[PDB]
């Protein structure tokens, strides 16, 4: 029948990989196949942005979205809805070795002589924009004592990354072959990589950042039928049981109860909001 092309970022493919199956199995769905694209969050903006084919993009942070609305490639109304475009999330994470041999268990912990923390690239990667924003948020009391939240994130980075890898999924790799103590990273990474039987383990910290992924129909696409169904199909109770189940977090409130026993509550659960919006973070980014 029909093909779309779904652009997304580097690490949602455990959950895409169960919902178009899913979605195949449906009315709207039968026929239309999904071919999928993951990589770095803003080298996959900046591709669709320039001409890469595209009809539903899923990236890691809202500005990886805005670009292709400046670019007039995804329609504005892309979050008017009160789902505001957001079909899942995760909370940021510690990935750890197997046993947590180091004994890593909050932002501090980071900080420890001789401990190497595996984080992606900013200009790449909407990975390390959470991975950023949580220790920022969380050594700031988002945004009151803004100066040391930037003196960890200075701390943190000048003395303790040294590797810059593209993406959260080049982080998770460089790491799985034995490259740094912790990796920041989101907690469905997490999981998907424990359940690959790679030896590692994860421990959220106490206070923690909300990452939440939007998705777009991009306007640009001559299949925007089924884009559209592939779109509202995340929502439907079925694709959030399978996001869920995927170890994403839900947007559906019944479907994050029936889960809230996996995915634990943090002592704090720091949101854009709390600091003023993407409107007021991104324009003051750290670099």
């Amino acid at each position: 029948h029909t093909s779309i092309t779904l652009v997304a970022y580097a690490v949602p493919e455990p959950g895409w990989s169960a919902v178009i199956p899913a979605f195949n199995a449906s009315e709207q769905g039968r026929g239309v196949q999904v071919i999928t694209s993951y990589g770095a969050s803003a080298d996959q903006s900046r591709g669709v942005a320039d001409g890469k084919p595209a009809d539903l993009v899923n990236f890691s942070v809202e500005p990886d979205i805005a670009r292709l609305v400046k670019a007039g490639k995804v329609d504005k109304d892309w979050d008017a809805d009160a789902t505001k475009g957001i079909p899942f999330g995760s909370v940021v994470t510690f990935v750890v070795r197997a046993g947590n041999p180091k004994n890593i268990r909050d932002w501090d912990d980071l900080l420890r002589p001789g401990i190497e923390v595996i984080t992606p690239s900013p200009l790449s990667s909407g990975s390390a924009k959470w991975n950023l924003l949580a220790p920022y948020a969380a050594k700031s009391d988002g945004g009151r004592n803004n100066q040391a939240g930037i003196d960890f994130v200075n701390t943190l980075v000048n003395e303790h990354v040294k590797l810059r890898p593209g993406s959260g999924r080049e982080a998770t790799d460089v790491f799985v072959q034995g490259s740094g103590d912790v990796l920041i990273s989101y907690e469905n990474e997490a999981i998907a990589t424990e359940r690959a039987g790679k030896p590692v383990q994860h421990v959220t910290p106490p206070q923690t950042f909300k990452i939440e992924n939007p998705l777009a129909v991009v306007a640009t696409s001559t299949h925007l039928g089924a884009a559209t169904a592939f779109r509202n199909f995340q929502y439907t109770v079925q694709a959030q049981k399978l996001w869920a189940q995927a170890g994403f977090r839900p947007v559906d409130p019944a479907v994050a109860a029936d889960f809230a026993d996996l995915f634990p509550v943090p002592a704090k659960l720091w949101t854009i909001a709390d600091l003023g919006g993407w409107g007021s973070v991104d324009p003051q980014l750290f670099d």
